[PDB]
């Protein structure tokens, strides 16, 4: 009949004195130990319906896909993207950039390289600038997110860029300060009170102008790829929404339009680069704090691969060790804990709550991954989360860090292709060395709201 539950708000503030200053999520988590999994907290001026555990996320956005199948608003992001591009559109337009993305991130061109073998490329790039890197230090976030960066960048731009290329790694830098500014204290804050906070300087202004440095590239690419555009022969993503923009030019509400086109690609480069290069800068790390996790997937390595032929998708099936070191390196770095902000299409019954149409719901994805039924122990990063007795991978329900229904991660093919071919090529190449010790390496975030961020580290890759 009401909202779910939850603490009892004040005018203004929401339930601001009740939160916990070292974040949204740990508030969260807290509210859940008094009020359960499902439960209402007033992040400022409004309330907004919080899910917990893989049962209520999995009823609200697969039993119920028809009600919680809407995008919410990250308060330091939507006065960039104001409902444009895949990620943050709603209704019909979020339909028709949808069926669009799915398809061109999917079939490319006449004679073009399927995925698996553009991050093969990418791969094989990637290990000849280790192997030139000659043992030295390096943090790798930049590599990290030039070869994911440049999977997207072959599908939307028909190219690749050079890890020496300064232009390249700005954008790079761009896409990184920008992921830890939406996830700090302030862009928690700001979520709470955008409204007042909004008329001051901060970091959402910083955010702001950033995107805006990314879209400029977007922008000018676009008007090149309309230039040379060859109706018979589209070259990439980028040509094949100029056809369809071409095609529906008489509408004037065609959906296809340049705001769309700008902020869908940088839509689709921010979650393409920013999650699964997150996810190696943590992979890594881990592999540094319990290396004899990563010698057990070499010998796997090894025994599956060998050392000299590219690692392949066809050896997940039996690479088991490896693929749940994965699971397990995904499930603890719990890249957003909180996932993207929903919000109700109609009024909804949910577990005898009312939640009324346009109401906000976070589905705390970090629940799901941390569930203590399916996970034994469920803090520490542990690779047998993920196999039975006998070592075979096990999966489970549980495991739901691209979250589900609708709105599911659309790049979960193409990030966990990455995430293998990534690993083992290197692991198959390199073993890994840094000046702190694996008992001293803290796992703990540097930052974590929307996104968790690992800390900076250095890393050497040592030759095999
Ligand atoms: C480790 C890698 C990744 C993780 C953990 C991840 C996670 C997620 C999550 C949690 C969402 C929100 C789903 C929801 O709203 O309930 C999402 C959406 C999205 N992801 Fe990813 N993702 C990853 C990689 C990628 C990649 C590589 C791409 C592009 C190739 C991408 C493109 C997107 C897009 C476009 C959406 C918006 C989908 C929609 O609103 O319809 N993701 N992802
Ligand atoms: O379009 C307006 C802007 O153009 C200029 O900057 C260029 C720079 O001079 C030029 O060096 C730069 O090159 C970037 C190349 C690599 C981009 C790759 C990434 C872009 C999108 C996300 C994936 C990867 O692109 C900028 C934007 O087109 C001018 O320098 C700016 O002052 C001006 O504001
Ligand atoms: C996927 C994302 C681009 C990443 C996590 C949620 C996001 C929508 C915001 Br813009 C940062």
């Amino acid at each position: 009949g009401k909202l779910p539950p939850g603490p009892r708000p004040l005018p203004l503030l929401g339930n601001l004195l009740q939160m916990d200053r070292r974040g949204l999520l740990k508030s969260f988590l807290r509210f859940r130990e008094k009020y359960g999994d499902v439960f209402t907290v007033h992040l400022g001026p409004r309330p907004v319906v919080m899910l917990c555990g893989v049962e209520a996320i999995r009823e609200a956005l697969v039993d119920k896909a028809e009600a919680f199948s809407g995008r919410g608003k990250i308060a330091m992001v939507d006065p960039f993207f104001r409902g444009y591009g895949v990620i943050f559109a709603n209704g019909n337009r979020w339909k028709v950039l949808r069926r669009f993305s799915v398809t061109t991130m999917r079939d490319f061109g006449m004679g073009k390289r399927s995925v698996e073998e553009r991050i093969q490329e990418e791969a094989q790039c990637l290990i000849e600038e280790l192997r030139k890197s000659k043992g030295a230090l390096m943090d790798p976030t930049f590599l990290f997110q030039s070869i994911t960066a440049n999977i997207i960048c072959s599908i939307v731009f028909g190219k690749r860029f050079h890890y020496q290329d300064q232009e390249f790694l700005k954008m790079l830098n761009l896409f990184y300060q920008t992921f830890s500014l939406i996830s700090s204290v302030f862009g928690q804050l700001f979520e709470l009170f955008s409204g007042f906070l909004k008329h001051f300087p901060g970091a959402h202004r910083q955010v702001y102008k950033n995107l805006q440095e990314i879209n400029a590239y977007i922008g000018h690419s676009v008007e090149k790829h309309r230039e040379t555009l060859d109706p018979s022969a589209p070259r990439d993503l980028i040509d094949t929404y100029l056809l369809h923009m071409e095609k529906e030019k008489s509408n004037a509400h065609s959906e296809f339009s340049h705001q769309n086109l700008n902020l869908n690609t940088l839509s689709l480069f921010f979650a393409g680069t920013e999650t699964t290069s997150t996810t190696l800068r943590y992979g890594f790390l881990l592999m540094l704090k319990y290396p004899h996790v990563a010698e057990r997937v070499y010998r796997e390595i090894e025994q599956v691969i060998g050392p000299h032929r590219p690692p392949e998708l066809h050896d997940r099936a039996k690479m088991p060790y490896t693929e749940a070191v994965i699971y397990e390196i995904q499930r603890f770095s719990d890249l957003l804990p909180m996932g993207v902000p929903h919000i109700v299409t109609q009024h909804t019954s949910f577990r005898g709550y009312i939640i009324p149409k346009d109401t906000e719901v976070f589905l705390i994805l970090s629940t799901a991954l941390h569930d203590p039924h399916y996970f034994e122990k469920p803090d520490a990063f542990n690779p047998d989360h993920f196999l039975d007795a006998n070592g075979a991978l096990k999966k489970t329900e549980a495991f739901i860090p691209f979250s589900l229904g609708k709105r599911i991660c659309l790049g979960e093919g193409i990030a966990r292709a990455e995430l293998f071919l990534f690993f083992t090529t290197i692991l198959q190449n390199f073993s890994m060395a840094s000046p702190v010790a694996p008992e001293d390496i803290d796992l703990t975030p540097q930052e974590c709201g929307v996104g968790k961020i690992p800390p900076t580290y250095q890393i050497r890759f040592l030759p095999r």
